[PDB]
């Protein structure tokens, strides 16, 4: 790729330890090229968060568009802001995901949850556990959300401290051979216990054992996202490593609040880079207006209960591939390579001449100046339509550049589509229907090995139905709605690339998914040895 | 906050900056000056991770000054020093050819001291273990001295033959401990056979209250860094013995022997013959320097050396160790010089003043060399110029000061190499007139050093110290060889500062104005940079 050259200023030895850590990657150069270690732009807001922390300031784009650390020291500046350090209270405006999530009037609404279990083989102590996770949720101020009702509208309200941050449960299972169904019985248990009026939107669970302890853990998915996970992730390792060396449990400066982004955003809705966006929508609205995904089953209102989730694995080998080899061919970024394999498996899979998915992003663009929430704690996530091509599947080469195309058109990474739908002023959206309904949603989290693999913990193999995908069983109301006809959710963990087709039984026939999820998989391989060959 | 290890790397160097500093829980961020390290502690950092089979140049961790920069620059020891048994002639080095070329009157009585003291008291035959593992191991201190027609051989001794002198005293049925131990270590200190017997001598003085180890060494086998490395190894052996477990010391560094032969190379290479130009400028400048005396009087001799002390208290230490630094960017001999220059600007009608300044003489000079573990006299000696004049603003004086020490080629280590050892055919016109008049030698820090789980530094020391101040470690027929002798170590957290002089060329109340004056001076500078 390029030679090793070891960093010769204060700032390249900063990033080149930053990099080591954010990336998995024991020694780093100047001169290494940030996507061919693997790297994507959660990695880079990552990066930029931790820089935060030594009072050095860089934009995500920085970053990815000069790729060594070698070139992006010259971008380094002194933070000259200092974001909010003190406690967070108040109203917060919904964000335009939290006016989806309310606005789908949900059954069971506080049973909507991201969840994790961790596993440590000394055993974790439950009196640092609860010292740190105090720390935490007095620090990420958002997770102490509440929502109440104002005539029938939905008002969201940070509460300050001195309430229930957190319930924590300890369970004794040393004793006892059934470990993990009891883990999946009791986390089930737990995940039905959000009360988004009150109480703490964040369950604590230890189980202790013969060999080791986990730690769950469940957040309702109004102040949480993947991005949001990594830092408390980090802010965790941090607390209970300070704790065990006698030292102050002190987590890294806030980036600004929840609240404040929110009120921002409230602006940026109304504001003339957006609404410049709106031809675009509009376009796009116009080309997809009439597009409808086949099913084996016509059937109204599926329920959670319905819906069986259909994994592909790619092995460590196609999965390395993948991330730092195969986005050379075509300058691509992964996105590209993915929905390059979702086209080309729609185009095989339906007769189709065009597919409209809703594609998931982390939502943390830089639209607003003066904004930084790089380390804050939230629901960001963006959900935005994507009209794949389905017609010229042919040559491989052409239809990775044609995906290629169609990304990189998008203003902003999608950001914009939700806040024109949910936000902007119904006279400034021009003349969006928005009734684009996608019935496909693809939603690629990233990678978390570095984040869930640390010298303390590591991802539990008994997280069962406890994920930060929608796959996982446990994180949903069985008489939940179901919101797509079809959820594909993807994640690197254990090394692997594992992607979940989520279906209705009630729509889909097992052999129909089963179909599709194959075929993906056989593309998805055929474009890494294509780009990789 | 206090941010964890995360590597391996990162986790050896928490540990190794807990012990060599003796700060308890040391974070990957923490900041090796502003937690009072120096280049001896870097030195002491580098033997430790070479102990690991782990290599790092002291400049790395000096120009990369935390854990988590510093690991990014370590990496696998390819070469392994000869950890076998060193034998043979050792060329004279600089400071050795200094030493026998002043012709001192009882040359076998030069020697650095210390006691040890031990609540529980000390067990004689592990110390005996112990002390025979430390001489074995640390090949310089079996050295011998013999003249082969009138020029002197040095030779490095193998195994077999007389490591150490031990000697045992009962005094637990008298009060007169504290005079017994002075007068007892004073006679020990007279022994040294420089031609055949050990130069290391071992006393257990034995108390109702513990016990007392007195160590002491010729000073021609030893220094400050190698008692570090000797209290260090004293500590290991004597907790191994306690466990039952063989007496095991690291790996050892490059040999005394090794060194002084890869010197004899250096001194006539490219790198040292180009810092002529600057040591002639200097040896030009300093012919004008004549230090004022209250009597004009020859010959001096120790018998006729006075010691006047002054301390800087816990916290004025801690801040010039810790938080002075920062101000300016500097180094610790730079706020010392400092003071020293306005003490001489305020005590002598003088414009410049020359100082002989000491150095622990580790420098990176051999590529190939690592003598970070290494027991041996490495001191290097080299004249230092400080204006008088310049002395206000303060501020300007210490960037002055700083300035000044910048241009110094390598720390100094040339000019001695120049003086001692490079072929006169390759020596320039230098003239070496250049005389010790004011010598200032800041021995740096011992605590974490002495201050140990198993021993302490004793309270009855006395006249036995590590500095040229103890008056036990030189005969009285010894001549002076610097009028004004300034030694300064941090003891007890504590800077303590000697003033040595001769009563037969100064009035005692000349050298109080003098010592007065830099205390005021080293105070308001500490005060001005951490007030600012």
């Amino acid at each position: 790729q390029a030679a090793y050259h070891p960093p010769r200023t204060e700032t390249e030895s900063i990033l080149v330890s930053i990099w080591q850590n954010v990336l998995g990657i024991e020694k780093i150069g100047i001169r290494d090229n940030f996507y061919s270690l693997g790297g994507d732009s959660i990695q880079a807001i990552q990066v930029v968060a931790r820089l935060h922390s030594y009072q050095l300031k860089l934009e995500t784009k920085d970053l990815l568009n000069y790729p060594t650390i070698e070139q992006v020291a010259l971008f380094v500046k002194s933070t000259t802001r200092k974001s909010d350090q003190g406690i967070i209270a108040g109203n917060v405006p919904l964000t335009p995901i939290q006016k989806w999530f309310f606005g789908k009037n949900f059954t069971n609404t506080g049973h909507w949850n991201q969840s994790s279990v961790l596993y440590r083989p000394e055993g974790f102590d439950p009196k640092v556990i609860q010292s740190v996770m105090d720390k935490i949720i007095e620090h990420h101020d958002a997770l102490r959300m509440v929502y109440q009702h104002e005539n029938g509208n939905v008002v969201q309200h940070n509460r300050g401290l001195g309430g229930q941050l957190y319930d924590f449960f300890s369970y004794n299972l040393t004793a006892q051979p059934d470990v993990q169904q009891a883990i999946e019985a009791e986390t089930q248990r737990l995940h039905s216990s959000m009360n988004l009026q009150e109480g703490p939107l964040v369950k604590v669970a230890l189980f202790q054992t013969l060999h080791g302890d986990h730690l769950f853990l469940a957040i309702h998915h109004l102040v949480v996202d993947g991005i949001s996970w990594r830092i408390l992730f980090e802010d965790l390792a941090t607390g209970y490593a300070q704790a065990l060396a006698g030292q102050a449990i002190s987590l890294p400066e806030k980036t600004d609040s929840f609240q404040s982004w929110s009120q921002w955003l409230q602006e940026y809705a109304n504001e003339a880079d957006l609404l410049s966006e709106i031809p675009y929508w509009e376009s796009l609205e116009s080309q997809a207006k009439n597009v409808s995904l086949p099913k084996d089953y016509e059937v109204t209102d599926c329920k959670q209960k319905s819906v069986r989730n259909m994994r592909i694995r790619l092995h460590p080998e196609e999965t390395e591939q993948l991330l730092k080899h195969a986005n050379q061919a075509y300058q691509t970024e992964i996105n590209d390579l993915l929905l390059a394999a979702l086209g080309l498996a729609f185009a095989e899979w339906s007769k189709l001449a065009q597919i409209v998915i809703h594609l998931a992003g982390h939502g943390r663009e830089d639209i607003i100046e003066q904004a930084n929430v790089a380390r804050t704690v939230g629901w960001f996530t963006s959900q935005y339509p994507v009209l794949l091509d389905l017609k010229q599947t042919a040559p491989l080469s052409d239809y990775i550049k044609l995906t290629k195309e169609n990304m990189r058109k998008i203003p902003r990474k999608g950001i914009g589509y939700d806040i024109l739908k949910h936000v902007t002023l119904p006279e400034n959206r021009g003349s969006l229907s928005f009734r684009v309904q996608p019935e496909v949603t693809f939603n690629y989290l990233g990678q978390f090995d570095a984040d869930m693999r640390t010298e303390l913990f590591t991802r539990s193999p008994y997280s069962g139905g406890n994920t930060l995908g929608a796959d996982g069983k446990n994180n949903l109301s069985p008489e939940s709605e179901v919101y797509t006809a079809l959820n594909i959710t993807g994640l690197i963990e254990g090394g692997e690339l594992v992607l979940t087709f989520s279906y209705s039984s009630e729509q889909y026939r097992e052999e129909s998914i089963q179909q599709l999820s194959q075929s993906y998989q056989k593309h998805l391989l055929a474009i890494i040895a294509h780009c990789t060959e």
